[PDB]
DNA sequence: CCCGAAAGTCCG
DNA sequence: CGGACTTTCGGG
């Protein structure tokens, strides 16, 4: 597949800003599973709207051609800026999106680009099509990704009050027996968010319920204040 | 300005 | 283990 011409105004200019000493560092904070141009945010989403001054932003039907190819592009900050993107055509997104999101968990995974992906886009479309989500969650759980299981984990991350507690609980009881860090730490993770909600709920669920030890030391690292911790 | 979050390192 | 500290990012 040809370059699309708004990628290849977008791989030339980051290019053009490469930082070879702040790419090395940065990228040992990925464990170096991934290649950097050295770039940090505030200056990379200047570079991203540069080239959409310039070329003006594509066509909706060009949408999901765009991050692709931009998901394809060896240096991390290709997948960052496409999520930067992504943002940009929020309004054209739908339920039908679930499959080419997916898709976007599980290429290039890691925690940076999960975490963007998951509470925001997939917690979106799931907050306004709820019924979507057996279609979906229990073959996460049961896959062998654990990005996909950290998705099932995380989707729900920001509903606040609108959080599904019976499906919340269901879903970190299936998981909690894992030993991969990144899923105990996103159970860790939803239990302290949900906290600030519900702190009573979260107490009881970790006081009466089996957790990996990183799992509920997260989860009450606020709450064990207003409750105290026993002798 | 601050704070809280993800990671990360380092230490007992 | 679990705590102290670090950087970057986002939100008040």
């Amino acid at each position: 597949v040809p370059m699309h011409p708004f990628v290849k105004a977008l791989q030339e200019h980051f290019t053009a800003h490469q930082n070879p000493e702040k790419a090395e560092p940065m990228a040992r904070y990925m464990k170096n599973h991934f290649l950097f141009l050295g770039i940090q945010t505030p200056e990379r989403r200047q570079l991203l709207k540069d080239i959409i001054q310039i070329h003006t932003l594509p066509d909706q039907k060009d949408f999901q051609i765009i991050i692709r190819e931009l998901w394809d592009l060896p240096e991390r900050e290709f997948q960052a800026a496409a999520l930067d993107i992504m943002q940009k055509y929020k309004k054209h997104i739908n339920e039908t999106h679930i499959p080419f999101l997916e898709e976007l968990i599980v290429t290039k995974s890691w925690w940076d680009s999960v975490d963007s992906i998951v509470p925001t886009f997939l917690g979106d479309i799931f907050l306004k099509h709820p019924e979507l989500i057996s279609a979906y969650i229990p073959k996460w759980i049961a896959s062998d990704n654990i990005w996909l299981q950290r998705a099932a984990i995380l989707f729900q991350l920001k509903y606040k009050q609108k959080m599904d507690e019976e499906l919340l609980f269901w879903i970190i009881g299936q998981l909690h027996s894992s030993k991969e860090f990144f899923i105990q730490k996103a159970i860790g993770w939803v239990l302290r968010e949900y906290a600030k909600t519900n702190p009573d709920v979260v107490w009881e669920y970790v006081q009466n319920n089996e957790l990996a030890p990183l799992s509920k030391r997260e989860a009450i690292k606020h709450i064990k204040q207003n409750y105290g911790i026993n002798n």
